[PDB]
């Protein structure tokens, strides 16, 4: 099962920018959702739940196919909260008709990230929409209520070692928990649409207390008003994440550079790309353009 990446016909860097650039715009635009957080954090959520339905063994899932938009996957019981993320991208996709859909919906993730602050990801283009039924099964992103045995395992799915485990986790120093999308309830930090490493330091430096959430699950507290799930908590009950852990709370620059390798390769995990393939693109953010 080889997906080869395709470039959309015509197309170069500067098309790719300003799809980039109207994300970038209506993300700053549209800043009152969910309670003034904006659409960051969930487009990053998106281009992770499109990306981690891969499955190493046989080429199914992944971003590549942009299947998210079938009703099988978009129903997922995992994905849920994610339409809101997808309706922010239609109207970039209305603008835009000629990008595949894994290309936006990846995208979207890369222009979250950097215009939160985050680490530029470089970024290919060529991921070409394929047909409904070569969506995946439901049941293939991971749940929260478990442990590190269970996080290094799932991962290992996704080809995923324990440092890649680890940068990717401090993603959830964005946003929130929504008690009605996963049953779970609060942010991991306070500075929740801006990326950082947040997540590690408030791992090893908050009071965390297990308590019980109003949908009846177990979650870690703080008397800050942060939370992490079981599994985020697992990543400092595991003595090799701990370590992990340990070096990005302690060096900033060396998180975000882990980071945007392991987010790159979560969105370009079973794709092919030629050897005559442009080289991967490196947005600038409408900060750097003065726009
Ligand atoms: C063991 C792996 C992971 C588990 C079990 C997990 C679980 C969750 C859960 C339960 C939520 C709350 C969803 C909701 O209530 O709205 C969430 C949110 C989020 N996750 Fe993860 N996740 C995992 C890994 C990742 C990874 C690898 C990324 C991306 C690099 C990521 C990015 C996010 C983001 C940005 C949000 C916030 C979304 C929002 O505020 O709307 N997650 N995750
Ligand atoms: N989105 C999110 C926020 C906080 C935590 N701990 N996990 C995930």
């Amino acid at each position: 099962l080889v997906h080869v990446a395709s470039v959309e016909k015509g197309r170069s860097y500067e098309d790719f920018q300003k799809v980039y650039n109207a994300i970038a715009l209506k993300l700053r635009e549209d800043d009152e959702y969910d309670n003034y957080i904006g659409y960051g954090p969930v487009l990053v959520r998106l281009a992770w739940h499109i990306s981690g339905t891969w499955d190493k063994h046989d080429n199914t899932g992944g971003s590549y196919g942009g299947t998210y938009r079938f009703k099988k996957e978009f129903n997922d019981p995992s994905n849920a909260g994610l339409q809101n993320g997808f309706k922010f991208l239609e109207p970039i996709h209305k603008e835009f008709p000629w990008i595949s859909s894994g290309d936006l919906f990846s995208l979207g993730g890369v222009t979250a990230v950097q215009e939160m602050q985050g680490p530029k990801i470089p970024w290919r283009c060529g991921r070409v929409d394929t047909p409904e039924d070569t969506t995946p099964d439901n049941g293939r992103l991971p749940d929260a209520d478990k442990d590190a045995g269970y996080v290094r395992t799932f991962f290992q799915r996704l080809n995923m070692n324990d440092r890649e485990v680890v940068a990717l986790m401090g993603a959830h120093a964005l946003g929130k928990t929504h008690l009605k999308n996963s049953g779970y309830e609060g942010p991991g930090g306070a500075a929740n649409n801006v990326f950082t490493n947040e997540f590690y330091l408030n791992l090893l430096n908050e009071d965390w207390k297990l308590e019980k959430n109003d949908a009846n699950n177990e979650q870690w507290d703080s008397k800050s008003g942060y939370m992490m799930l079981p599994t985020d908590y697992s990543l400092i009950q595991d003595p090799k994440y701990l370590s992990i852990v340990k070096e990005y709370a302690n060096d900033q620059d060396k998180f975000f550079k882990d980071f945007s390798k392991a987010f790159e390769k979560l969105l370009e995990n079973g794709i092919t790309f030629p050897k005559d393939a442009p080289s991967p693109f490196i947005f600038k953010t409408l900060e750097e353009q003065g726009l």
